[PDB]
Parts: C-alpha cells; structure tokens; sequence
C-alpha cells in the first residue's frame, strides 16, 4: 500500500 502519500482521514 502507499507509503509516500501519507494519508490522514482516509486510511484503509
């Protein structure tokens, strides 16, 4: 799964 993105809220 993405790891670069960094994501916040939407975190499947």
């Amino acid at each position: 799964h993405p790891l670069k993105q960094y994501w916040w809220r939407p975190s499947i």
